[PDB]
């Protein structure tokens, strides 16, 4: 339906998640120092988020459409 492109930079967590037919929200949480994301757009637009940065660590992308 769209783009969607997650990556992880041993340390920090990016979503990035394009759409140009409804609204969409890319949502990210670092799930290590406790840090959280999102990057909510319109129809037409590139959502992207990001959180933490520092090593190897987990993380938690979430996104949507309306």
């Amino acid at each position: 339906e769209g783009t969607w492109q997650h990556g992880y930079g041993v340390s920090s967590a990016y979503s990035n998640y394009h759409h140009g037919s409804k609204t969409h929200s890319a949502t990210v949480v670092n799930n290590n120092t406790g840090r959280q994301g999102k990057d909510t757009q319109r129809a037409g637009v590139w959502a992207k988020a990001t959180v933490g940065r520092n090593l190897t660590e987990k993380a938690s992308f979430y996104y949507n459409f309306w």
